[PDB]
């Protein structure tokens, strides 16, 4: 029985699910952790004890409790990252897809979604994981993890709210799968995991902290690292907003304990509808309650762990998607709008450098508004539009991912950069929001390769190559085959740093992706907001 | 006679001259002040006291005492800036060029020397003014003034080396056209001054120096502003800069008089010599010497004047060449030669910047290399030579000069921008440094219009429209006559390219750098 598989902590049933003229299985909602309800809240996962009988696995499980986006009601383009089942605390899952037959021991692929830590699910139907297991015969796996306060609230010294337990509930989840994969047909000495924007900063967290490190092979991140501005906070920074949180719910703040108390006797939704109100400054691209740099999943300051090589070294792949900011433009910076061509004015792109970059002092705004001004022509709305365009996703994605990329490389086994700049014919939102953040993900789980969805052929074949290109190095550790006709995927250099351009046409080798930003934003700012 | 003229403080007899096979009468070194000698030195200029008999004006006067260039011993192109005469502190003297027969009321010019305020004469051969008074038929008038020390030590306070006599020297030169010129068939309430670099700095200063505006009609500034960073120091600069004078000479600093009269016993060449030792660091495009802000030639600081239009308004005419800081990084940064292409090194880059910003913190330091590195290929020796070109140029020339005339223009009554950017075709200094400071000079004099001189039948042409320009300028207030070339407005601030191309309209004069230059590092050198 293919669909009976016993593991370490009960038997599970899954269900065989048709795919592209065949079939395979599926286990959906497998538990991994005990619900982290009641006095649970803001604790440490603890895994999920036995149980007796057969667990039916053939349903999604529950999303956890999030913030739902209302922006366009109706609308697929933003629904589609909504929750698509019913949110509860208890929400720790994981879900699986086996080719069949059953393979002995291959390849493991485990997806990480993204959502900014306070939100995203692993249920939605962009990240299907059906179509990339059967078409490269990979065993895929799909986890959860605690979003927003309930995953990231933290108030250093307490062990009820220690903070970065969403990062704990996740390696909970891989821990699991290096137990229990084998039992699936899956190789645990060779699990891959990927993820993308938080997802990929939470890769690359992995990466990082000690106690990750030997529960994965290799990894991937897409438009996300863990030096992003807004993927971490300090320990400070942290307990600013967990009090503030409390002081939003009349809590009683004199003491963790009280706070803690009090946070917990409130309702899921509670706790969402003043999540935004903690934040530093009006702002775009940040986040409320994000990991934190506490000294124990993480042993030190990110950037002293990346100079000093202190991380799993390995191969990786990543890269980053043409316009990684257009998205969030349009949900918080005045003159964007998903019906109109969005223009800016002058006064306006003065407002958005502010909103994209609130840490910076008057100076570090000049500094930014020069670096992004064509003074031959300042009044151009698009110009305008196109630069803060530029400015928030150089600043939030890609500078931080070169930083990444280069700084790993130094220490890595094999780096592998990908620039990501289609723009799906089918595509709902607007012309000048261009590759946006995140419709990369269609293409690596195989959305164009099913007719009724309406990709072109050109687009099946890229997503093709995707799959094959994530597959074939989450196998080998190298996208290429050896011996091939196709054009070869250059390996990133400290020396040459090349990479590719990820499309429908042939296959382009690009040097230094967007160095001279990059330096401004890696080097030079940095430099001038230290001082005073 | 035509060439016996009597001024208010004697006679002089002139000379016929010939020119392009024809003539025009020439005053050569006239004197307009008492020679500044022995107790005399670093004090302001005195009026030439008259004279019984004819004064022979038939040849050049000397030159003021000053530094000599010999980097280059037998090369034209180095060679053509010394002096060409026997140098003395007995140098205030004037020279004159009136078409014949004698006109009447006719537009008078006025050219001011460059030469960063510690060279310069009025005797070179691309100065000489026979060609360009003959073909527009204006009289031109070329003076002189006191240079380095000579001219510019500051010891504010006291009235002995009171600072700026090299600018009161000029003063009076005009002051003598305002009262003499119209012997010589030229109009004395339509008088135009012009200079360029050092020069063209000085004509921006009388500008703005209320006891300088009532001397001249319109004025041109060709490479040059009064509010260059290099054009000025403050009264502390300047006291430093004396003190530490006297000190390489041994002198007693216990007072201003002991230091005056240590520094007023030593020979010319003794404070030349030690001169270029009292600059503050290692750099280029600085000079020790030069105008000090007193707060009596210059009101109050030259900044709070422009804004608050404390200056003469009138109209003016204003430009800059392609490449104005190559001839400064040939001879002060590394890397550089005369003999090649001189591609810079990454390392010979940082040094030059460092070079060319000697103020600016590690901060600024980088804020430059980023805003004029290509990332996509920083080891790029040709690429960094024109980089650091171009930094010279826009912090030293082109830009204090844009930042001035968008602030003159605010209460002018009339502004026109050039970029002068054509090549000559006999240049004898090699093609890395493109079009140089300076070199467009021998346009508005007319040297392309004598055939011994080898230019094309091209440039000649250039030479002639840049001269009617010039000309019909300084007569009227517009470049043009009843290709016109538009007027410089706050909203459009169009400009022309000058060269031998049928004219062609641009807008904002290299405004990214400048944007850079005027408000950016300004504000972020105050802050760190
Ligand atoms: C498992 O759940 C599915 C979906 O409701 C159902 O079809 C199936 O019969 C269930 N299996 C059992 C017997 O629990
Ligand atoms: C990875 O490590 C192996 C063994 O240490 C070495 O042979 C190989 O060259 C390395 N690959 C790269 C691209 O660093
Ligand atoms: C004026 O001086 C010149 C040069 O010294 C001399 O040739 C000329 O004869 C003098 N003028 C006269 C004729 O007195
Ligand atoms: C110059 O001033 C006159 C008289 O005030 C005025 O009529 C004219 O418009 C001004 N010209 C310019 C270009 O400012
Ligand atoms: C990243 C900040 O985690 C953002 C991911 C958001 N979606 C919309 C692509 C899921
Ligand atoms: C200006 C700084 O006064 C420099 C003038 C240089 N020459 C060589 C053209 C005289
Ligand atoms: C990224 C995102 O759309 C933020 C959600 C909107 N606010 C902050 C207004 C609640
Ligand atoms: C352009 C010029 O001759 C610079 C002056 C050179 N030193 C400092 C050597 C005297
Ligand atoms: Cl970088
Ligand atoms: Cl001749
Ligand atoms: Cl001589
Ligand atoms: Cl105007």
């Amino acid at each position: 029985s293919e669909l009976l598989v016993n593991t370490k902590s009960g038997k599970v049933m899954g269900t065989r699910v048709p795919v592209l003229s065949s079939h395979i299985s599926a286990f959906l909602g497998i538990p991994f952790a005990e619900p982290p309800v009641g006095n649970m809240r803001f604790r440490r996962p603890e895994p999920k004890k036995p149980w007796s009988g057969v667990w039916n696995a053939s349903t999604y499980p529950n999303n956890c409790q999030q913030y739902v986006d209302e922006q366009f009601p109706g609308f697929s383009g933003s629904e589609m990252w909504n929750p698509n089942r019913e949110m509860s605390e208890d929400c720790l899952y994981l879900n699986i897809w086996v080719p069949s037959p059953r393979p002995k021991s291959t390849t493991v692929m485990v997806w990480i979604y993204g959502g900014g830590f306070y939100s995203g699910s692993s249920t939605l139907d962009v990240y299907n994981g059906k179509y990339l297991a059967y078409t490269e015969e990979v065993v895929l796996v799909s986890l959860s993890y605690r979003v927003g306060a309930f995953g990231f609230l933290a108030l250093h010294g307490s062990q009820e709210a220690p903070g970065n337990v969403g990062l704990l509930d996740q390696r909970m989840a891989l821990q699991w799968v290096h137990d229990n994969i084998q039992f699936f047909g899956g190789d645990p000495k060779t699990v891959t995991i990927f993820g993308e924007s938080a997802g990929g900063a939470s890769v690359g967290m992995h990466i990082l902290s000690p106690g990750s490190r030997d529960l994965f092979r290799r990894a991937i991140l897409q438009s996300g690292s863990p030096n992003c501005p807004w993927a971490s906070v300090s320990v400070a920074e942290g307990r600013r907003r967990a009090v503030e949180l409390g002081r939003n719910l009349n809590c009683n703040l004199n003491s963790d304990e009280e706070l803690i108390h009090c946070l917990r006797e409130k309702k899921p939704q509670e706790l969402i509808d003043v999540e935004w109100n903690v934040l530093p400054f009006d702002s775009i691209f940040r986040f409320s309650f994000v990991p934190v740099i506490d000294g124990e999943f993480f042993p030190t300051s990110l950037e002293s762990m990346l100079n000093s090589g202190n991380f799993k070294k390995t191969q990786i792949l990543l890269g980053v998607n043409k316009d990684e900011g257009s998205f969030f433009l349009l949900y918080g910076a005045p003159g964007f709008s998903k019906d109109s061509e969005s223009k800016i004015s002058r006064e306006d792109f003065m407002s958005g450098v502010k909103l994209s970059v609130p840490h910076a002092n008057d100076l570090g705004l000049d500094a930014v508004t020069l670096q992004y001004t064509d003074w031959m022509d300042d009044n151009n709305g698009i110009k305008n539009r196109d630069g803060l365009d530029d400015i928030v996703g150089d600043h939030n994605v890609i500078c931080p991912l070169m930083h990444f990329v280069n700084k790993y490389t130094k220490f890595g086994n094999g780096t592998y950069l990908y620039f990501f700049n289609h723009r799906a014919s089918n595509l709902v939102w607007p012309e000048w929001m261009g590759v946006i953040h995140g419709y990369e993900i269609e293409f690596v789980f195989g959305l164009p390769l099913v007719k009724e969805l309406n990709y072109t052929a050109e687009e099946e074949a890229l997503s093709r190559r995707i799959m094959h290109y994530w597959a074939t190095f989450a196998k080998t550790g190298n996208p290429n085959e050896p011996h091939s006709q196709e054009s070869k995927w250059p390996l990133f250099t400290t020396k040459e740093q090349k990479f590719i351009d990820l499309n429908t046409e042939p296959m382009k080798v690009h040097q230094r992706l967007r160095v001279q930003m990059c330096v401004f934003w890696n080097q030079f700012l940095p430099k001038l907001l230290n001082a005073t």
